[PDB]
């Protein structure tokens, strides 16, 4: 890929660009997104081609395709042109029911038991970091946070997304399955509530926690109340069956987690019941 040839199309959100790669200048070329480093130092360029180098090794439906790089490194990924499914579900609720939304999540459990064969570790599993294909598919659109396990350890040490977090990520900075596992758990929740605003992780565990608490004490509070079993709310209008499996994917117990292949013939099962 030859940067002369990637024609500016719009800004999509380091930094993530909508480009026209147009070698023989005519409009033809195929529309991709550029992925780039904002404030590129050694340290944020070197985790950066360990990202690079994750995405050209990950081979799946529910994955978004690496294309290439561009060097001023740039990642070319194919573009999905609905969003994250964060955005996706805010826009479209309307049209999509219970069946979408478990189809949705199978495709996630689907693409995270595949992280798993290649012993990776996500880290930042949210609707925010999902992409849209088209009304039927979804992909994990992002890799930053993502860390190869060591190979005789079964997890890894390291701004981070708190709300997310299983209580051993906050407290020892453990990261494993079982913790993309609990994050999961939050993901489904976070499906379950439409994206409504007032009932995201981060506004209803700060009303579980007091709004009153500020910067460094909220982490605190935050790890004693997940300790003494205080849990997200279950979703308006959420099967029971699905709030089951939330409560499942935030044990304490990071053994007693289930497993991706578990969760997608579960949820799967729950979905050809409705
Ligand atoms: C408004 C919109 C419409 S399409 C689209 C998109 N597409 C995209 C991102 N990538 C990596 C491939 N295609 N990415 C983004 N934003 C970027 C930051 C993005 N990248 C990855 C991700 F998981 C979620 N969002 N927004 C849109």
């Amino acid at each position: 890929f030859e940067e002369r040839h990637l024609k500016f199309l719009q800004q999509l959100g380091g930094s993530v660009e909508m480009c026209r790669y147009d070698p023989l200048q005519d409009n033809t070329g195929e529309v991709v997104a550029v992925k780039k480093l904002q404030h590129s130092t050694e340290e944020h360029l070197r985790d950066f081609e360990r990202e690079i180098e994750i995405l050209k090794s990950l081979q799946h439906d529910n994955i978004v395709k690496y294309k290439g790089v561009c060097y001023n490194l740039k990642l070319i990924m194919e573009y999905l042109p609905y969003g994250s499914l964060r955005d996706y579900l805010q826009a479209h609720a309307e049209r999509i029911d219970h069946i979408k939304l478990l189809q949705y999540t199978s495709q996630i459990c689907k693409g995270m038991e595949y992280l798993g064969t290649k012993r990776y570790i996500h880290r930042d599993l949210a609707t925010r970091n999902i992409l849209v294909e088209n009304e039927n598919r979804v992909k994990i659109g992002d890799f930053g946070l993502t860390k190869v396990l060591p190979q005789d350890k079964e997890y890894y040490k390291v701004e981070s997304p708190i709300f997310w977090y299983a209580p051993e990520s906050l407290t020892e900075s453990k990261f494993s399955v079982a913790s993309d596992v609990w994050s999961f758990g939050v993901v489904l929740y976070e499906l379950f509530t439409y994206i409504e605003k007032s009932k995201s992780p981060p506004a209803e565990f700060m009303r579980m926690i007091g709004n009153d608490k500020q910067g460094q004490m909220i982490v605190f509070h935050l790890i004693e109340l997940l300790k003494n079993n205080g849990r997200l709310p279950r979703p308006d209008g959420c099967p029971d069956e699905i709030y089951m499996i939330m409560t499942e994917c935030w044990n304490n117990n990071v053994n007693q987690r289930p497993s991706f292949r578990d969760l997608a013939l579960r949820v799967d099962q729950i979905r050809d019941q409705m």
